[PDB]
């Protein structure tokens, strides 16, 4: 069983060299109709992973390293890929959320807090720690079989095991691909198999993966409580979508009832671990390149002339990060 050594890190093409390294699911899998039929699908419908793989670049790099600490199975990298997409804005019908598609309940077993501000589910350090977490217990209650516990964190431990149960009394073997399950839960393991079996040799398939270097996409930067997403973007000349694909959990785009952190990309986290400070949670106006006193009054539905009464001002010509009161 491979363990990692963050030296061969250097030495991976992409993520996916990187990822296919700590593969420990590929050898005892085996001849189903079951895995051919979910390959097949994945073969003739080729844009559900490339569009999974898009997205999944903002976030794979964390994954894969999580579950290399935990020597876990790689190929759950893949899984929020049949999950969600890596789309962590999915919702279910069973109210599934995030990456990793915790129920309310499940979320709430681990801690995911919702509010009115704030779903952990959607959060992407969270809810990936809480999902491996989850995914480990599972395989420890099986015994180690991880194709169990992979039916248990689709269908539940109690579905699972009442199938095995079941099974037992009927004087039939309990394996996996022996128990009749629900159909989405029937299908949920050979399809995280088939894909599994394209991502560790895709040529062989001729199937392209997504080029995603091995690289860090996002770091992780203290912020205050009550910051606005829409000023961080200002601060550091991002685009306000690309914070909240970070930072999903934030319902409100604003920090609160979350960890006071948000991710970042990488080309600006220096600035941001700088500037953090800077703002602070939010009469005063902050007079920016190109104003004037027109245009402000304007913007605010006054009079020129009420806002130099408002003020003390030695003259019109305006500084910018001048301070404004509003009347
Ligand atoms: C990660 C997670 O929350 N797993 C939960 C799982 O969600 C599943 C549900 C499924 C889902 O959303 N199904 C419907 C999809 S669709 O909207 O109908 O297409 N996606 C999730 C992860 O695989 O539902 C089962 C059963 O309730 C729960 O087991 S139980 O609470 O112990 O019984 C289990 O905890
Ligand atoms: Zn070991
Ligand atoms: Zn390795
Ligand atoms: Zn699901
Ligand atoms: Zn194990
Ligand atoms: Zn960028
Ligand atoms: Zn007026
Ligand atoms: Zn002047």
């Amino acid at each position: 069983h491979h363990h990692h050594s963050s030296g061969e890190n250097l030495y991976f093409q992409g993520i996916w060299d990187r990822m296919r390294d700590g593969f420990q699911l590929q050898d005892a899998i085996s001849t189903n109709p079951r895995i051919e039929r979910q390959r097949l699908w994945f073969l003739s419908n080729q844009s559900f992973l490339e569009q999974s793989s898009a997205r999944g670049s903002l976030y794979m790099h964390y994954v894969v390293e999580r579950l290399e600490e935990r020597n876990m199975p790689l190929e759950l990298a893949l899984l929020p890929v049949i999950e969600s997409a890596y789309n962590p804005f999915a919702l279910s019908r069973s109210n599934a959320a995030g990456l990793w598609q915790f129920i309310p309940a499940t979320g709430q077993h681990f801690n995911l807090r919702q509010t009115n501000f704030y779903d952990g589910r959607r959060d992407i350090t969270a809810s990936t720690n809480a999902a491996l977490t989850y995914l480990e217990r599972l395989h420890d209650m099986f015994n180690g079989d991880w194709m169990l516990a992979l039916a248990a964190y689709n269908a539940g431990e109690g579905t699972v095991s009442r199938a095995i149960e079941r099974n037992e009394k009927l004087g039939l073997p309990t394996d996996y691909w022996n128990l009749p399950l629900p159909q989405e839960t029937q299908d949920y393991v050979p399809k995280l198999l088939a894909l599994s079996q394209i991502v560790m040799a895709p040529d062989s398939y001729g199937i392209s993966l997504n080029p995603i270097n091995n690289e860090p996409y996002f770091q992780a930067v203290r912020v205050k409580r009550g910051i606005d997403l829409s000023s961080v973007a200002a601060l550091a000349n991002l685009d306000e979508d690309e914070l909240y694909q970070l930072n999903p959990a934030y319902k409100r785009r604003v920090t609160m009832d979350g960890p006071q952190q948000l991710l970042v990309p990488m080309e600006k986290a220096a600035f941001l671990t700088a500037s953090l400070d800077t703002l602070k949670p939010k009469q005063q106006y902050r007079v920016r390149s190109g104003d004037s006193l027109h245009s402000i009054a304007n913007r605010y539905r006054i009079t020129v002339a009420e806002l130099k009464s408002a003020n003390r001002l030695s003259s019109n010509h305006l500084r910018k990060g001048q301070q404004l009161s509003i009347p």
